[PDB]
């Protein structure tokens, strides 16, 4: 019932408006203006700001959110960063999107419970599709 | 048993490992001489070819594959043309990777048996798990 | 008498001036705003439309024009798009700006009547002009 | 029968292939060294050189050719720097490739005995073969 | 009396605020809008104007002027293209900024009454000043 | 007639091209090789060397020149640099080639005899001439 | 005790930090309005000012103390001319930070008691500091 | 006696002419190739490899030395790829070159043995420099 999604983008974005269509308050996080007004209608709260500032992530309320999805692709440094930080606030449950091998290692030894490669996680489930198929 | 696909990159080559584990025989096919390399041992037939020329599909012999899948990525046009040309070889069943919106449209209204959007696709299925982990 | 320009660019707003000159019913359509307005007084009827879309496509009446021009340039996808929602209205000719080699494979195969390569098509005839010169 | 076209690209590509196929001496200069080995099939004579240089110019003979066409796209300081100096090279017929309006302008003024413009110009003859068809 | 600068920059800030001192009328055009506040109080009327776009000269009044100094530097085609559009509105004299040899040749042949090339001109009188000395 | 100019470039150049005009002999140094090399025939006596190195310069002989203008353009450190060096040397006059006010600054108080601002000095004598021409 | 800071950066709020830890009395002077601010508690006295002015540094006071650090980055005719100006005000011992080997000889010429090199000579103490460690 | 230095620059330059003054037997390695060159007399070795891939720090022979240091500087991810094959090949002291604050945490939480910062760790001490004069 409470989640935040970090990064209103392919994957960021998608988890939003699914959560949104089964009843989920969601928190909707991002530094672009144009995505967060798209997605201000797919999301129960939206908010512009940005998660590599430990001063916004307190104003917002991370610390009661259970769940909290880091979905901010190509800028590596700043999915780092934000995951770093949210371990600092206690943050239960983190689910990290990884962009590459070595991201997958970077997030692991930091603290992630959860690391999410979309690209590679889809192939292994459309392959076990296949088989079943 | 009998699979083939097609771009050996993040979505297709995870395809091949998987398969290839599960005990299947997957042919590989790719413009890229170090994908094909990289990806030998991990398929029963690596083939370094363009899919985007129907004299080359015909002699790897797709036709003969019940499932095809069309893994190109970055390069639209290359996935589109690779999926009409397989209609003309009467596949039955080609799955396609879509890559925007405009894409998945394209791919539907030409004949694509399942389209496949694996940014998209994921978050509905992580989405869910969030629901079901309460 | 009746033809249909679809994209207002440097290839399809050429077509619209040239045949509203000969006196020609000229319907012009495209996203951008500032196009259509430019070209307003230079078509009979100027639209603002996407033609991805095939309900807007119904409401234009291209089903009514003999000769549409898809002039859609810098987003191939849209062009591909656009004339395969064209032949499910039955639109007896189709000519289609290509890009590359492989958009023009495409556009052939998806059912084309004429696939029009600017840069390419005026090398040709360049090439002609030079020997009878 | 005496032909020099400078830049091998779509449009300078297009000229060399079609005139080579018709029968005729064919010079082509481009920098890119790729550009230059993919068309050295497809012309007489095939040079890597840079033609806003004048001393290289002169190496290749361009004062022998009495027709020189300037198919440099993308770089517009250079299609516009080359021809004034081809006029030092008292060329007689230059045909050069506009960009866009002010370069049609620039290169009226500094004496292009033609001016091509691939993308406007396939717009008016288009739109008279619709009056046509 | 009557003088137009075009280009506050290290070139053509020098120009306004030394005509300023001596008493003379100067308008001071320039894109960026920090030149201009910067030299509001050193001209008589500044403006926030593109030169290139022959709109906007009509409005400030450029016909006026007998002399127009056009000091743009960096961007070589806005320099070329704003002296070609002062031709169309015959400007008496107009004194242009030249960054190379290759655009002092452009300027001269589409009719710049007199070019500058203050890296190069300043030499030639620095050395008649060693002889002097 | 015996005047020396560090730094072959568009306002080096051009004082050592000038002043070879009006017959006078001029020593040029510079770093870059093709410089030394497309000025050889235009100066009496061309230099490949490094003017932040006080050993080059007394292989030189700066000290026997009366004049010398440093000319040193997109390296602001050399140029100053330069200069402090051509004190120690006891050079009656240095003419220095500024790049900013900053730069201005800097040099007016480690005692260059006259800075010179080429793009802002230029404006000042256009403008006048303008008003002379009206 | 009688300390100035000139340059609040990595390596002048460094130097701030520390001696305010120790209790001395540091004086920081920056013309960025948001280092000063960050820097104002950590100094006795915070002042935005341009120390390339000789005018604002007779106001601060600087001839009263006795050391003075220029530890101004990224802008090197800054750094240059600010020492320049403190050897008019007979400053006993100035500190520079030094950008690159050719601001360092100009440094050293103009008159810095002592030059500060952070990345260079950080190095040669952590060398230092590996031999020591066997 | 047994050192290895990861990137040539300025910091980690110093440490290379540093130790082999000392008369240690230093081990260079950079991408940059000109960076090897002006260190190849002032090292015992001195190597053009990547320090990103685990294959060439292999052949480097990385596990023999006791001591690697990482002065990686303007690519943080670089530096932080690098540490992190290097406790894979458990090298006992790993010392590296951090460049800001968020830097310096995620190389702590990696295994890093000891964290440098040049521009920090050198205020600290010219502080202490000042109280004992
Ligand atoms: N520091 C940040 N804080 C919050 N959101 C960010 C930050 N940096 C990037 N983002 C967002 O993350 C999104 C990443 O999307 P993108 O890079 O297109 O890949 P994907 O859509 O697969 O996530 C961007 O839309 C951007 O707005
Ligand atoms: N015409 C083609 N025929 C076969 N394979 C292709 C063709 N064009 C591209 N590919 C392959 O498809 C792969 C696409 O990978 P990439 O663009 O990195 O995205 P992804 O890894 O998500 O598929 C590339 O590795 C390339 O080798
Ligand atoms: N989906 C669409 N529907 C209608 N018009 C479009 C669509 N997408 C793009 N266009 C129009 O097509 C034009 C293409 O112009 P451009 O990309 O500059 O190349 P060209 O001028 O050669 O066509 C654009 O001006 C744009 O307004
Ligand atoms: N200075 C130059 N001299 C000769 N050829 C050039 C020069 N600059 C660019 N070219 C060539 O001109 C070609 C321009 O092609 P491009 O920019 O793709 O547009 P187009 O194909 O329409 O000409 C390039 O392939 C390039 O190799
Ligand atoms: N299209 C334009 N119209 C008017 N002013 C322009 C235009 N483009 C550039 N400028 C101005 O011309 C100035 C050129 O300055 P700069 O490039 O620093 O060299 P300089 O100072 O020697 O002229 C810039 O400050 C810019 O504001
Ligand atoms: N340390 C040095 N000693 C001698 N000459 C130098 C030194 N550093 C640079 N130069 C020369 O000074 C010239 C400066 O030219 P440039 O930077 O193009 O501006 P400008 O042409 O206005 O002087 C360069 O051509 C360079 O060869
Ligand atoms: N003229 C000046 N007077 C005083 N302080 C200055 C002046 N110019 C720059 N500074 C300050 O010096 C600091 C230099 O910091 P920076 O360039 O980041 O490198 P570092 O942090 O290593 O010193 C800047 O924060 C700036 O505020
Ligand atoms: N992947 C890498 N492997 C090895 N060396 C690298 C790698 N990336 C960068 N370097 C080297 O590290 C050096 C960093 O220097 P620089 O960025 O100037 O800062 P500093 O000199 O303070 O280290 C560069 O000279 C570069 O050659």
């Amino acid at each position: 019932k409470q989640f935040a999604v970090i990064g209103l983008g392919r994957f960021g974005g998608s988890i939003c408006k699914e959560l949104h269509r089964m009843g989920h308050e969601v928190l909707a996080v991002d530094i672009n203006e144009e995505k967060v007004n798209a997605y201000a209608s797919y999301a129960t709260h939206a908010v512009i700001a940005n998660a590599t500032e430990e001063n916004e992530l307190l104003s917002l309320g991370i610390r009661n959110f259970e769940y909290v999805i880091v979905a901010i692709g190509a800028n590596i440094q700043a999915s780092t960063l934000t995951t770093l930080l949210l371990k600092e606030l206690d943050i239960p449950n983190i689910w990290v999107k990884a962009q590459n091998y070595y991201h997958h290692k970077v997030l692991e030894k930091i603290g992630a419970d959860r690391i999410i490669h979309p690209e590679k996680d889809m192939g292994v489930k459309i392959a076990q599709s296949l088989s079943d198929e």
